[PDB]
């Protein structure tokens, strides 16, 4: 009877964080805790930071595994919390560093090597992006750019298609107080319904 | 005319760090640099230092790609200084990398692949380990144990028979003084009958 993981995934101006904001409101925070990737604070976050903004630049090799890394310095406090009973809320996660690293070039295979083993998520909701959504993109930060987003969704898309994960797809086309209250039921549900040991990702 | 690149091999506590300090005495330090592997205080080194330590854990696969960048940080540096005239002295190299990653159960060309492109050593000396000092491993560190270093000894011998790398095997069984004496001798001589550019490795 641990926490659930719940993990929301999708391009940027997807809304990810306005919905985690609702499952915040919705739900005692006695129970939930809210954790957003990347974690830019760290070590690993203020060099993140830098990338993003434009005021460095790295590797392909480097900035991957800076994502990477910055995950990993929470995987033992994601597992504490899940056994603690405590379920989590993730704006990004694994999957956000596959599919933008492999819409860089990199070998999607190898990329999820890297994640390989942290907490295995329960549900993974994914938001679509509509037109007045993908468009939203307007590159004031690195990835943010139309055409390099529909590179990384056809990384998304592949994954889905792989499902051993519990993938929740939410339309674009829902309205915004429906999308709310839909997306609410879902978690509450995962959260009641959940059992077991955390599973480990990808292994 | 450059400086030669000469790289210390071997289990731990083959005592690779002591030959390291005779060298550094026996020749004059303006003419020569002392370089250690893992540099454990830049960004990849703290990580790394996490690891080691056991106050962290992270993907095999994530360790192993640490250790790489680790090293590439320093492959302008090491170019630089040869070029500059000024040999070099590095405990652990590329080989510590791939001998410890394939021992973990890594594809030993794949881990090459991500060494591929360094600076390639004129001379790689390697410890041999006998008895008194296999059984110096008592776990202080991660990679510390015994049966596992028995596993890494294998990747490293298997490395040594596809010699296209200037290799010299220093016996367990010498003398400290005479031990002290002959690799003094070796590495001198590597250093005067050096000529061409700094070779890349693995390509
Ligand atoms: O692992 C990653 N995680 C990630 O969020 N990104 C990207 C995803 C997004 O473009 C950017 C900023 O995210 P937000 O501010 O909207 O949350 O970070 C990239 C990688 C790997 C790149 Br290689
Ligand atoms: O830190 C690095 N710096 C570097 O120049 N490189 C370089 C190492 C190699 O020459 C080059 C090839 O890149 P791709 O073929 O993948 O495009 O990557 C690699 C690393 C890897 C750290 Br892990
Ligand atoms: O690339 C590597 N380099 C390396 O030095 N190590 C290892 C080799 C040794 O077990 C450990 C402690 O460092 P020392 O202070 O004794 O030099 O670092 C491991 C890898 C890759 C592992 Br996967
Ligand atoms: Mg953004
Ligand atoms: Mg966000
Ligand atoms: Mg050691
Ligand atoms: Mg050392």
């Amino acid at each position: 009877s641990r926490g659930a993981l719940i993990v929301f995934e999708g391009l940027d101006k997807s809304g990810k964080t306005t919905q985690c904001m609702n499952i915040m409101e919705s739900i005692p925070a006695n129970t939930i805790k809210y954790l957003n990737f990347p974690q830019r604070s760290t070590v690993t976050g203020k060099m993140i930071d830098d990338y993003l903004t434009r005021k460095k630049t790295y590797n392909d090799h480097i900035v991957n595994l800076l994502f990477c890394a910055n995950r990993w310095e929470f995987a033992s406090f994601i597992q504490e919390q899940l056994e603690q009973g405590i379920t989590l809320i993730v704006d990004r996660y694994a999957f956000s560093g596959v599919a933008y690293a492999a819409a860089k070039g990199a070998s999607m295979t190898l990329s999820k090597s890297y994640e390989s083993g942290l907490p295995k998520p329960d549900l993974v909701i994914f938001l679509e992006s509509g037109s007045k959504e993908i468009n939203r993109n307007v590159g004031e930060e690195i990835y943010e750019d139309v055409t390099f987003q529909q590179k990384v969704l056809q990384e998304y898309k592949k994954m889905i298609e792989e499902g051993d994960i519990h993938w929740q797809i939410i339309s674009s086309e829902f309205e915004e107080d429906v999308k709310k209250e839909l997306i609410k039921n879902i978690v509450i549900e995962a959260i009641h319904t959940v059992t077991g040991p955390v599973g480990q990702l990808w292994m």
